[PDB]
């Protein structure tokens, strides 16, 4: 009576496409969202003088969801990213303004066994839909905690990236907002844990909301494009991260940084205390 | 500027939102985690409040420009409360051209039954009507309320894009500023605030008509202090100040406010 309904046969089932359209007010939204502000105009407006707008890479999260695939597994919530992983790829910019045909794919189930973990793991393609071309790709790694012993099979759990054994080449702190959820919520992710201090405390047991895990991998990717990408979003090809322990509004999160080999680079979010690390074996793609 | 356009209307025009609109516009005006009814639809216990000033967006007068803010004025009269979702037909008018100063107003329709929910007009300075009187006296009450210095590039979210208040470039090189300059509307939506707290008793349904005159500019990240005085019942006045580092700089003027207790 306590176990997870976790369909072993699913792996491969599709959904069909799916249309997801925004407008500049939604990219500049999300930009606030995960913190950007004055601080850096190209994310945060589209009409100052001599900068384009760009859209940061992390938006394939919310254009590019990989969730729909997980109603094919079971009915488990597929935005639940605790312990978690989650990988975006780009393979063209985003533009401040457009559209996507989206399909999402039960890319693996994995069974740990009776009173170990379920892992779920959907894919999702965008593609433009005028020429088919393909524009973004996202990863989404699920724990289900215990609900092993269902039929699947065992697997592989996925290389961890290695850390160098030195100083990581650079540190980004960016601070966030104690209201910082009540606007990122407002790229989509209206669920009460991040904005209800009711909620959050009686139903999921924390002191205050917690920030969206996605936010977090946001304010990292703000750093990585800052970095490693000079700024320029386009030049963040691939970010992956696994989600360790949660963040809450107004925490500092600084982003350790190691440069491994020519477009490569590996990192961690932390908060500082001994640190907390929230966001683990981080792997990024970039364009020098 | 043809003052033949006295009296001329837009044809109806459709304004829709939904609640991201709304959650949207009160985090623009400095709402946050201690106002979950004003940015929050779904916290236990609280049912979704739209505060009186988001009527300067779903009831622009603006669309009379076409047919003809600082040191001008903005009022808005609301019928009922407006609600996180909806709706309305808004029909706008040029109220009187004076001569440059043009006045604008707009109302606001359910679509359905045709009754109207809400007035809002518009002041653009490019017979002076009667100020407000003040009473020789401390104020009953002086409410701070701070801004964020993105305050502009949220509050932007919820229409008005001028580069006036998000391009430095513009605000500096063009406008003659240093440096963009937050929102007039939104100035008017952190009083708004204020006034709903004060007067409305955190129901923001309570405050049924808001006017002010915008007579300095504000920048991003200052906190703005609301001066309110209950005059006769059901009614106030008020200002918005920015306290000085000096004299305090009085950034709305000439405030009156209708409410219900
Ligand atoms: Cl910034
Ligand atoms: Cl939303
Ligand atoms: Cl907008």
């Amino acid at each position: 009576p306590g176990s997870m309904a976790i369909d072993p046969n699913s792996i491969g089932a599709v959904t069909e496409p799916m249309l997801f359209e925004w407008t500049d007010r939604d990219t500049l939204l999300y930009a606030i969202g995960v913190g950007a502000g004055t601080g850096d105009l190209a994310f945060t407006t589209e009409n100052s003088h001599g900068i384009d707008q760009q859209v940061l890479p992390t938006y394939a999260v919310i254009c590019c969801p990989a969730f729909g695939a997980a109603a094919k597994v079971g009915t488990f919530n597929p935005a639940a990213l605790l312990h978690g992983s989650q990988g975006i790829r780009l393979h063209a910019p985003l533009p401040a303004a457009g559209k996507l045909s989206v399909v999402t794919e039960v890319a693996d189930i994995q069974d740990k066994g009776e009173g170990k973990n379920a892992i779920v793991v959907l894919r999702g393609r965008g593609c433009d839909p005028e020429s088919g071309s393909l524009v973004a790709e996202t990863l989404t790694t699920l724990v289900l905690r215990g609900q092993g012993g269902f039929g699947g099979a065992r697997g592989e759990r996925p290389a961890a990236p290695e850390f160098p054994d030195r100083h990581p080449d650079a540190r980004i702190d960016m601070p966030t907002r104690e209201d910082q959820a009540l606007i990122y919520r407002l790229s989509g992710d209206r669920n009460p844990l991040h904005s209800d201090p009711w909620f959050a405390t009686q139903l999921a047991g924390f002191p205050k909301p917690i920030l969206h895990g996605l936010c977090t991998y946001g304010v990292a990717g703000r750093a990585l494009v800052a970095e490693l990408g000079g700024g320029v979003a386009a030049n963040i090809t691939s970010i992956a991260a696994r989600f360790t322990k949660p963040v809450f509004p107004g925490e500092t999160l600084s982003t350790v940084i190691w440069r491994t080999e020519p477009g490569r680079a590996v990192f961690r979010t932390e908060v500082a205390g001994e640190a907390r690390v929230v966001l683990d074996d981080g792997a990024v793609e970039y364009v020098a």
